[PDB]
């Protein structure tokens, strides 16, 4: 059983700014920790990160009937892009939306999300471990 | 170690009752033990309350200060509406998970906007009663001065 | 056969201010024209006034498989619980919306009703008589 | 005593044609025998007018005035788009009850305004056909001076 | 002689009884009278509708369009909705003068947007019934330049 | 087989102010071109203009089951009529909504449609060639 | 001896020069010619003041208080900015009729709002230099009756 | 002696320890003792209710009509979202002072708008506990000239 | 004579897979086909481009000035979001319809505004995919300077 | 010998006169009256302005820097218009009481915004004249900290 | 010969004082030194004012009309407020640059729209007092066109 | 020597024949020669880079982050719609100068919300193509103190 996870714009500088200021937590880790526990269900990850909208809407396609679900991170597209809330429902995979800090704490224009619309579930502020959380969700989803 | 206060809001006590192969079997009972299984996990313990008065849920938070490790929150209705409960959990100074049961976002506008989310360290979203058990796996783990 | 009827914050006021400004009718006036006309139809009515929101949510619970319908003037939580309109859903009571007064002739932030959103009907500006007629839907309503 | 002027605006002539299972089966026809029936309790008699023309019914209000006791109006669409309706039941002079046979609250946006309940002494919304049988109650009972 | 269109929309058949508070107590017959007096002193006529219906409005501007010298409108409630008219007094192309006898930005807020404002040369409110006469005056001067 | 052409208000100055700036089609060229391609599909066409928002809605009512649809052009109702929304809903008719011109290239005002909510098509900016492609789509939706 | 208070508020100098596609050929010196004039008709007399300063607005308007029939208005660009300016209106209680010679409700979306007219007993527009002949005839006939 | 109502609504009972930065470090013992020394200068005595119930700030509203001489309150959190509390203020027919510890217009968008400055005769912000003992020296002033 | 830039958006590869019998059982090749077949009719050829890549669509706009004689575009859910694109159709100077399958005014409040309609000559909504054949009609019969 | 800068904007001068039912029977002189007395008791002198000049308070704010231990101001329509008169306010570094003889959150809509609200240290409104008395109490007891 | 008039806005004096966090150490004088040294390099002259009053600013506008080949100017806080300002620039028919020292668009959601910014032929925000010498820049190449 | 990022977004390729009447004659080659002989006389070089693809960008911005002394960006569109270039610019922790060549707050009121302005320590418009000299200015300056 495979989870495809995907990660936006910009998340490929996580743990890469001054690491005592913005974060200590990689993209390696986040990639780490999902498939460590989708191994703890017999699961693997597929797991992509891109700064361009195009490659995610891809993969989302690609990946209808071959996956369990995603899990996405999808950076600053959330607030803007109906392009990939169309792609994430075209895939038909269920999918969580995961944001490793608490928009809500941020600018206004960050507390809308597209991709909520279509998410079976959204995580937001837990840090690196959303990103286990999701796949436990979809492989107990899966489960039933 | 320590205690989390886990915060009901109004109507969860109904959990499980309004057409449940639609909204869901899950009971508010369910809920309390999905919680009180996980705390257990991390050696920690629960206090539930559920209730429909905002002043009680308030009451709770004050009383919790200092006492208490965090806070798992559904605030039912009252996340669109209370400031009160906001500045609530900002007095209470515990470290607070937002918990949704289903997805706010997928519901009428007025459900989009939270004020317990401007406070909340993090916020769970259509998890079922699965919310709860990370909201107390996210409390176990965190460090003071953590983000 | 039994009616809720629940008047909330202020309404127990009706009628204490100088009633030649504000009002003859009570509470207690309100509550016997609802019971009148209840037993015209064989039903008898359960009535409770609060300045609380938890205690018409909790009564709403409380009703829920016992009464055939609730008549009520949520008085300013109108405009503002969602709560309210939560628990109005979660009774699953037909449930008919009273305002003695028309909140369209005062000031706009009355203009708005949580309530209308799961109430079968509204009713306002017919003074108490409002809550003759909320009766006669909810007992011609259970007839059907 | 007296004339109880029935407005029904446009669309309500194909009251009943459209998924009666699911919009209702009761007719225009249906409305009027119940507002007649109603005033004959009270010693009233009803005149009933249904357009499709905003005109029409302005005129009807005009022609009202100082000769009806009251007017009951479902305006239908013109509910949220007509100050010229409104301003034509300020000019009748009549004491005016808005009748919607469904619960506009629970429609689209667009239908939750309306100009008429600003004027009206009272609006009955989502009682069907019944709105219209308390409409006449409202203006049979009301006297000169009433709040 | 020249022609001058005025249309007067729903509710002014009623001036005089309705809310006199607001807009006074002359009749539709004044105000039909003093434009036709003013035009008069411009050696004009005054062509005078009103209707409670906006396609018996819209039929008038169409049929005056190439006949009349202009337009002095009071399009009552229909001011602040109706596309319908505004496409009318620009289809006419008669240079039209909006009306109002109460002042409507010093009422309700729906009363401050009007879609007639966006092809009248000149709009004139809250000079009760005299608005006409002044309209008149602006209409008989600018076909005098033009 | 008929089809209810519907044009409303100012619809009737077509091609009558000066045409090299307003245009040399009128609503008799509409109504040939909507006739001539309705004759391609074995249907006529029941014309009615009217600057009257009542005789659009009286039309529409009673065309219910006798037509096979309608076109509209509704003009300046387009933007402000509900009652006429209501119409088209109440008259059961497939109906496409026809613009000559892009209201979109026009004032704001002009951007919102109360009949694009019921239309099944709305066609824009073709000039009076959108009246062919909505008898089009009648022809063919009938067909099916 | 019944005296009307003529106020042009900024920029109001430069008709004649100002996007003269938009304001006309007219100067302030017709404005005043027009409305003095129109006022000797009715043997008033007109005091009138330019000033591209809010407070010389405000300051003639409470100076006029109990001392003449009424003010006639053109604020200019304060008409959609200034409350002090609609205040000292106001203040002054003289009946008040708002002029633009202009349409403003045909022109950008932040000149179709208007203090002043909130407390104007009467508004023209578009009609050029001729809506403050119409507004001293106003203010003539409101206080000879 | 006449007697004020002082009410603090949800989360006044925090003072001290809650957001010091923002309410500073004074208690709601402290806010009651000022209240209730200003008003002993005036002969008055001060009925003081903090609750984090909106019914109890409503029930003691109702209550003490016609037997105090005003209210001072700091609604709290509930001052941007109660239509039930303004109603309450209006019903209990007593001048009401508001009374803000912060200043609401200096923080979040969501605490510019009071319900009960549509009611209140006064509204004081931001100096601190101060701004109780000034509400009780316009009460007491009030009740003086009425 | 001459060709036509048929540009589909982000996700119209995906046409026909989800629940068919509700949204429609066509696809991306029934479109280019339909679209290439009213062509023919005219003399003329379409060069057709699908994208998930905003800036694929951009590239192919800028490449096709003055060598194609229009372009038939569905931006899909970029029609709500891209002042590029629609700088894109503008610096292209190809006469634009733009095309919808689905009627986007029955859907959610954010589908009801296009940056392209503003430069679109034409807009066709809700004709399934009949919308692209009256599309390249239009396009093939367009006059210089007309309106 | 400490000394607070009393600003009072457009219209202020015309109390006791202008719209009563609103603004009472009190005058500028009752307000400065009141001002100085109250400052009297904390040992501090008052140095008082009114202008209908927007720029007259924005002087006399930059004037009043690092001389003045803070400022009472009514901006009268100002307040709800001007981002200079705010942005004077900070320049002067003065801690600042906004102070409004009326409610203006029970009056029109316009009325409810504050630009000099963002920077106040306090804000009294309703107390009529009073509102400045409470104004220098702030103002003594903050300098006295 | 060819000369810029140079127009600052309320509280632009207290510039080197004001919110240094903000505006920086920089002062009024810099801003005019630096401006007038760049103009001299085009050899042009600059005719510099700072006003606390918009009226002053309007007047000055006006009175370059035909005389100036374009005006710089900074607004401060009217940037957001005045319609009369921006009225004044089109009656002045100078090409006109808008400069803040700060960015506004990175400020409150207040500072974010300009009326000046709808007749400046460009506008230079964030570059500290360096946005006057690059206005003046654009001054010098549109005449030299 | 140190480097300056020029970033150009979508359409920019374009100038010199895209809507001249806005955005003039002047090609990308003339905007990337001024900007270049600009930094030639401060001793600095230009990496340019137009892209219509966001991602492009965002790759740019990320992989010259330490290695260039600033960055000057034409957004073009993105300008109004990109979080993700906003957070772009961020993460490079590029002193980042934004430019237009037309001046978007004359123009559609789509076109004035600028992301990029949150975070661009200056913004310049309506100069044609000057802007990105005189960008290029402010960052050798700002270098030459820091």
């Amino acid at each position: 059983g495979k989870i495809l996870l995907l990660n936006g714009p910009n998340l490929n500088m996580l743990g890469k700014r001054e690491p005592d200021i913005y974060g200590h937590d990689t993209l390696e880790d986040v990639v780490a920790l999902a498939t460590a526990e989708a191994a703890k269900h017999g699961l693997e990850v597929e797991a992509l990160q891109s700064n361009h909208e195009g490659e995610l809407i891809d993969a989302l396609h690609n990946a209808r009937g071959t996956h369990i679900g995603c899990v996405i991170n999808p950076g600053g597209l959330t607030h803007t892009s109906v392009a990939l809330l169309d792609a994430v429902k075209a895939s038909e995979l269920p999918t969580v939306e995961v944001h490793i800090s608490n928009p809500h704490a941020r600018e206004e224009f960050r507390h809308h999300s597209y991709i909520s619309l279509a998410a079976v579930s959204v995580i937001a502020g837990a840090g690196i471990q959303g990103y286990r959380f999701a796949v436990d969700i979809l492989a107990n989803l899966k489960k039933l």
